[PDB]
């Protein structure tokens, strides 16, 4: 396959539909998560069982790295969150968000640059969401809103430190998706309608409508795109 | 062809490269502009010559219709400008301006509209600038900066009442583009210098590089994605 690629988070919801469009797309795809080794299989992509919220990040772009033979995409779509408000969140749990979110983000990206440097053409996705740029409305998710709002801060950051190494940088922000993760949104109505009456859409995204602007920022279509927020979010926002 | 697609100021810089782009995906293109034979004639597209600084825009919407067979796509890239400060400028040279850029972006889209909605498909492209988000540095161009920024307010207000009608509309921001149009300010070191010492890639766009991006957001990578700014300006508003 041509781009070599390491999508974490990538055998469930967003990450699993992102990893799906890269293979579509002729990569050569490793999946990273605890237990990866189904979605690896269904999707033709090399498994990398890990915990990323207790294992080193280069650790893994440097498993990547050897069962991929390069490294040219690092999408960093692990999940996690505890939905608590600030004053009920221990200082455990919001680094235990912040940690995965972000802190990781910024130590895969860092591992990963070095070869996407050596290759001359790299691409970093990091997965922002709508509270990137807003609180989450009836959700208390103060320490995930925090995290999502920092990722916009480090993709401008790296973008800008690493444009001349042809490498792009940027911030996929998704709506609300219909996914396992948001399984317990969706399930009450005090909340899904809403929120739901905020997305002109009128609907929720379906995983691999997310995916398909995913694998335009993790290629030829993203040369001159860096640094950026890309909202696909069905006019949520815009609302 | 199947995308039936209306590109104003089709024939020369950023609005050519995404008339190419289209006919690229297999749509059938209509170029409209002063003189779009030459353009229309080379990329395979059919030509509409007509001046949006006079002509009414719902007719030019109307022969499009009539020569594509239907109207799915939207891409309004007509350029002019006048480069004057607030001070100088007329009355006269402000409407001029904000005529072109703005009010005819919501005439053409208002006039598209309702065949994008028979359809149940449609793509609302307006064209932008780092001056939908910044004064434009060095150069004195109020008029365009105050027409580009109201593009995104129109980009909102149409994609929210659209959305339930099968459009899309959103708001392509280029940076920094090797074009004619661009052309004065390239050929000055006190302005090119200290707006390229801006762009993170250290180098201004080549016209296909920012068609890429409209491409996806005139195609089904955009399903779920509406009412949004996509800025491609090689890391100029990160810096």
């Amino acid at each position: 396959m041509e781009r070599k690629a390491l999508v974490t988070g990538g055998s469930r919801g967003i990450g699993r539909a992102i990893a799906e469009a890269l293979v579509a797309r002729g990569y050569r795809v490793a999946i990273a998560s605890r237990n990866p080794e189904e979605a690896a299989q269904s999707l033709g992509a090399v498994p990398l069982p890990t915990d990323l919220e207790k294992d080193d990040p280069k650790g893994l772009v440097k498993r990547a790295l050897e069962a991929l033979g390069g490294l040219h995409v690092l999408v960093h779509a692990a999940a996690v969150n505890v939905r608590k408000p600030a004053l009920e969140l221990s200082y455990e749990e919001w680094r235990r968000v912040l940690y995965l979110h972000l802190d990781v983000a910024f130590l895969l990206a860092q591992a990963a640059a070095p070869h996407m440097a050596e290759a001359g053409w790299g691409r970093v996705l990091f997965i922002g969401s709508v509270t990137t740029f807003t609180a989450g409305g009836p959700v208390p998710i103060p320490a995930y809103t925090t995290a999502k709002t920092a990722l916009l801060g480090l993709t401008r950051a790296l973008a800008k430190e690493w444009a001349r190494l042809g490498i792009r940088v940027n911030l996929l922000c998704p709506g609300y998706v219909e996914t396992e993760f948001t399984l317990p949104l969706r399930q009450n109505p005090e909340l899904y309608e809403p929120i739901t009456a905020r997305i002109p859409m009128g609907r929720w995204a379906r995983p691999e409508e997310i995916a398909r602007v995913a694998a335009v920022l993790c290629g030829d279509e993203a040369e001159y795109l860096t640094g950026q927020a890309v909202a696909v979010d069905g006019g949520f926002l815009a609302y």
